[PDB]
């Protein structure tokens, strides 16, 4: 169409055009473009399928969302090509030199054997090889080879330096910015990670991955894996730590130095926080860990619990995690809560119930952060809820224990007993308690919707246009709250109402007392020049209950002012006598900035976000 000599903007027209009109029924000589120059050109979503372009070259060519289905494309050039989102399914290449960018390309079940790939890269989405010919093929690191036909081994091991041998195919190292560890990062690096690559092939390969992962051990450094390299060592666990390289004594040993020393990291770092999720390859490494060392069963016990509980139901090694927890069962600080009636089976034969389908069991035992005797007890279920708690969850649904005693769970405080002796639920637990806080007392405060909606709506933000100093907003403000003020205290059954909440009524006195004060913070930044005051006025009402939380955060608990000085300060801005006009703005720094000196914890929990 086609002949070898001719301008590139002939060729071009020719192939817009046979695209534009394709029969299906084409000739030999019109669909023979061989040993053409294409290159530097933008052959851009062009129906080219069934074209021959052999030998040929196509350098610097955009080809992106063409179709070369069933193409010859044997023998030919695509140096620096575009081919992101290119069809080559049932295309020959055979021999081809592709150095592309190759995003989302796709070469189902096409011959690429002979090829290279060298220099390729994609960016997110990986090309296509399923059931693609790639025997002696040249391959690169990040590419997935899902289904991809890699050939028999020729040659068990490779002798050029930068390659290593999968299968018949070839995997170059020879463009990876000359650092190994660059290839070995499966979260953050996953389009030039090897370990993909090689995990990725086919279950025919078993053998070749292992030889391949032999031969890529020899090229990391023991210096290279010095520093913490965290997604590489979660990487290497999870890519090396799975069938079939399990049951090759050099990989596994060559993997616990490394595994020992990130796990050790991790568990410690993690005690006392919720434990991230892990692959099987990581998890079962992270067992292994609390196999070599049952110090840290105890030292870690948060971390430890929560990597049994995964591992005893994760498939293929729950047996392994089961025999390790019956392991720290027999701790001194653990057994006598094991000889419980109780316990697991409820048998006393101090084994827990692996075979409860409700995870009802009370199988887990959990150590007290401190040296206080305390331990807890219970079911996989109410664990994972209180965890991750909602407004539902039931709290008190374990069973507590003082050097092996049973507790009645009644005379002990759910906050304390959570932040003194099992802070991993302290977080969800207080988190929990203290959603929608402000916005329960607005609900009470306001029956009508459309000012609710105001309140409400300014939490989200840190300042506002909407204002209410004007007469009639103040007016408007009076109705609303004047039944639940005593002048500049807050009326008695009001009080009651909030002392007698279930976010409050258990919590201890101090806690109680600087929620209040948060609470009193709330509405005197509402009054503030940044919401509903401005620069020079603050609506009274709103002062007013300010003032009143404030004087009860007092009575309950006077301590978490510091002095009764900055209390009556406090009073005094507020109430402003001899003002006509106040400003609450500065007074609105004084309260959080006491907060976050004095209760940074409660202050974060309890005053809204958008507002510190």
């Amino acid at each position: 169409q086609g002949r070898a000599c001719l301008s590139k903007a002939e060729l071009t027209a020719d192939l817009i055009w046979l695209s534009a009109n394709r029969t299906g029924e084409e000739s030999a000589e019109e669909l023979n473009y061989s040993g053409c120059d294409l290159s530097g050109l933008s052959l851009v979503g062009l129906n080219l399928s069934s074209v021959n372009f052999s030998g040929a070259v196509l350098d610097d060519t955009d080809l992106r969302m063409s179709d070369l289905s069933q193409a010859v494309l044997e023998n030919c050039s695509f140096k620096n090509s575009i081919l992101n989102e290119c069809n080559f399914c049932y295309a020959n290449l055979s021999n081809c030199i592709i150095r592309a960018l190759f995003e989302n390309s796709n070469f189902s079940n096409s011959n690429l054997k002979n090829a290279s790939f060298k220099g390729s890269s994609y960016i997110q989405y990986p090309p296509i090889l399923n059931e693609a010919d790639l025997t002696g093929a040249i391959i690169i690191p990040g590419m997935v080879l899902s289904g991809a036909i890699l050939g028999d081994v020729k040659e068990l091991f490779s002798e050029k330096s930068n390659t290593i041998n999968l299968g018949g195919c070839y995997i170059d190292l020879s463009d990876i910015q000359e650092n190994i560890l660059s290839v070995l990062d499966n979260y953050t690096k996953s389009n030039k990670s090897i370990l993909l690559t090689m995990n990725t092939s086919d279950d025919k390969y078993n053998h070749d991955k292992v030889r391949a992962a032999e031969e890529l051990i020899k090229k990391i450094s023991l210096d290279e894996l010095a520093a913490f390299r965290p997604y590489v060592k979660m990487s290497l666990a999870d890519s090396f730590s799975i069938h079939p390289y399990l049951n090759n004594a050099n990989i596994q040993q060559w993997l616990e130095p490394i595994c020992d020393d990130f796990f050790d990291t991790i568990m410690s770092w993690f005690n006392n926080s919720i434990m991230m999720y892990m692959e099987n390859g990581s998890l079962l490494q992270a067992g292994m860990y609390f196999e070599r060392h049952p110090g840290a069963m105890v030292s870690y016990n948060s971390s430890f619990i929560q990597i049994v509980m995964n591992g005893s139901r994760r498939d293929g090694m729950q047996e392994r995690f089961r025999e390790l927890y019956e392991v720290y069962l027999k701790n001194e600080k653990v057994y006598p809560v094991t000889q419980q009636s109780d316990f697991g089976l409820c048998d006393g034969s101090g084994k827990p119930d692996w075979d409860d389908d409700s995870d009802l069991a009370y199988n887990w035992v959990l150590l007290s952060s401190q040296d206080d005797g305390m331990a807890m007890m219970c079911s996989l279920s109410h664990m994972v809820d209180m965890l991750s708690p909602n407004t539902s969850t039931n709290w008190m649904s374990f069973f507590l224990y003082k050097d092996g005693e049973v507790q009645n769970t009644f005379g002990y405080s759910l906050s304390n007993l959570f932040s003194e002796s099992f802070p991993i639920f302290s977080i969800p637990y207080h988190k929990a308690f203290s959603q929608n806080f402000v916005s329960g007392i607005l609900d009470i405060l306001i029956s009508d919707n459309e000012l609710k909606e105001r309140f409400i709506e300014a939490l989200n933000s840190n300042k506002s246009d909407y204002k209410m100093i004007a007469d009639d907003q103040q007016r408007k403000l009076a109705c609303v709250w004047n039944p639940f003020l005593d002048g500049w205290e807050l009326n008695a059954q009001h009080v009651d109402m909030i002392m007698g909440s279930h976010v409050l009524k258990d919590m201890p006195l101090r806690k109680q007392a600087e929620i209040l004060f948060c609470l009193g913070g709330v509405f005197c930044k509402y009054s503030s020049s940044d919401m509903f005051g401005t620069e020079y006025d603050s609506p009274e009402i709103l002062r007013r209950y300010a003032n009143g939380l404030i004087e009860q955060a007092y009575k309950t608990d006077p301590q978490v002012f510091g002095s009764v000085y900055y209390y009556n300060d406090i009073l005094d801005r507020l109430q402003g006598r001899n003002n006509v006009f106040t400003c609450t703005a500065v007074l609105t720094d004084m309260l959080t900035e006491h907060a976050k000196e004095s209760f940074p914890e409660i202050f974060s929990l309890y005053y809204p976000v958008a507002w510190r």
